[PDB]
């Protein structure tokens, strides 16, 4: 599909077998989830944007489809005010910028 | 054009006659450079990122050339990380998101 920006990019996820809300956002690296008990392992990491640096755990070879579509990837959890698919899954997609 | 999303989505822009390069971020609803300086009168506000919340310039109604593309509208100042476009001029240069 096309998505036109007038209003937030948001679509639907699944991921860990919930749906969420999240934005198609092609100004993060990487895809960043709020606050969910995902099982596994994780690693710690920190992520900076505007305001500062947040505290997440990042998931590796996470399955999460977008939209219908399918990928698998890196996922950070942790305290955002918003879900993020990041570059990293956006690729997978095939999502492009276009103007 | 039509831009993939394996490398960050920067481009050129020009803004006061100065030519700077800048994140096309889907993910933000506002754009945010780098401390700059501007003519014309400002206010000061705040904005909320990832990490929290910073003190910003808002400079309205600015003249800015994204990767060609010519767009007027308001443009915040202050301590991003990097210097995004967001949607409020993507819009302008009739930028869409498509898989
Ligand atoms: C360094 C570039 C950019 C600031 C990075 N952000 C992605 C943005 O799309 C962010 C994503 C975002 C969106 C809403 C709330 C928190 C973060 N949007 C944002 O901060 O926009 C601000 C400017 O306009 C306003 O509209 C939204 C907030 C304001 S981020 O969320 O902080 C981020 C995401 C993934 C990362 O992986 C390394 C690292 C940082």
């Amino acid at each position: 599909p096309q998505i036109t920006l007038w209003k937030r990019p948001l679509v639907t996820i699944k991921i860990g077998g919930q749906l969420k809300e999240a934005l198609l956002d092609t100004g993060a690296d990487d895809t960043v989830l709020e606050e969910m008990n995902l099982p596994g392992r994780w690693k710690p990491k920190m992520i900076g944007g505007i305001g500062g640096f947040i505290k997440v755990r990042q998931y590796d070879q996470i399955l999460i489809e977008i939209c219908g579509h399918k990928a698998i990837g890196t996922v950070l959890v942790g305290p955002t005010p918003v879900n993020v698919i990041g570059r990293n899954l956006l690729t997978q997609i095939g999502c492009t910028l276009n103007f």
